[PDB]
């Protein structure tokens, strides 16, 4: 997260770290057996780390659970990153509590101007590299689709929104991939792509989860 702040240990209790020997992507717990993350985060050999604050120190609150199955969206295009979303099933249900909690799926999409919280363990430097060990958080608005589509001509689809600051300085980044964008208590976005991190006129693009609630509900019930 470039230009955000330290969240506070387990203040984002639905945030997950996907680990395959190291953190590589974020995710969101949506109930004790299911995590949603991004399809560009697909790997074979995932361990879902819940209750995390510092991903390099065991601190007492974490639950490490292995994925029993991974389902990438049937129409995911890795060249355009349309339908960038994936579902990961835990081998055993998580124990929910204060520090491990799930996040609600939306009943409708959010409007431009809505404030959201984005969070992750991803890069903090826009021109350069510095990876944090504790969770970073950023408050960012959903932006008008016109200003989304001007910044990226012919690349935005209906399944995508921009959230961020056009002046740059503040953005999601690599390592935050698959993580949450929560607006008004619902999961509205998944950290997907952008151009660099926090560049002026280049905001983050996010998977528009409200278009997928039906595919999610239906896939988790028959799996
Ligand atoms: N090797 C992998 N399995 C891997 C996984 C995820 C990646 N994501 C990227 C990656 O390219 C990337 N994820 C981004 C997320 C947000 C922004 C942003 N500026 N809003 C930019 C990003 N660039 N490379 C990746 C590689
Ligand atoms: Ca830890
Ligand atoms: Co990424």
């Amino acid at each position: 997260i470039v230009g955000g702040y330290t969240c506070g240990a387990n203040t984002v209790p639905y945030q997950v770290s996907l680990n395959s020997g190291y953190h590589f992507c974020g995710g969101s717990l949506i109930n004790s057996q299911w995590v949603v993350s991004a399809a560009h985060c697909y790997k074979s050999g995932i361990q879902v780390r819940l209750g995390e604050d510092n991903i390099n120190v065991v601190e007492g609150n974490e639950q490490f659970i292995s994925a029993s199955k991974s389902i990438v969206h049937p129409s995911y295009n890795s060249n355009t990153l349309n339908n960038d979303i994936m579902l990961i099933k835990l081998k055993s249900a998580a124990s929910l509590n204060s520090r491990v909690a799930s996040i609600s799926l939306p009943t409708s999409c959010a409007s431009a101007g809505t404030q959201c919280l984005i969070s992750g363990w991803g890069n903090t430097k826009s021109s350069g590299t510095s990876y944090p060990d504790v969770l970073k958080c950023l408050k960012a608005p959903i932006l008008s689709d016109s200003s989304c589509k001007s910044a990226y001509p012919g690349q935005i689809t209906s399944n995508m929104f921009c959230a961020g600051y056009l002046e740059g300085g503040k953005d999601s980044c690599q390592g935050d991939s698959g993580g949450p964008v929560v607006c008004s208590g619902k999961l509205q976005g998944i950290v997907s792509w952008g151009s660099g991190c926090a560049q002026k006129n280049k905001p983050g693009v996010y998977t528009k989860v409200c278009n997928y609630v039906s595919w999610i509900k239906q896939t988790i019930a028959s799996n």
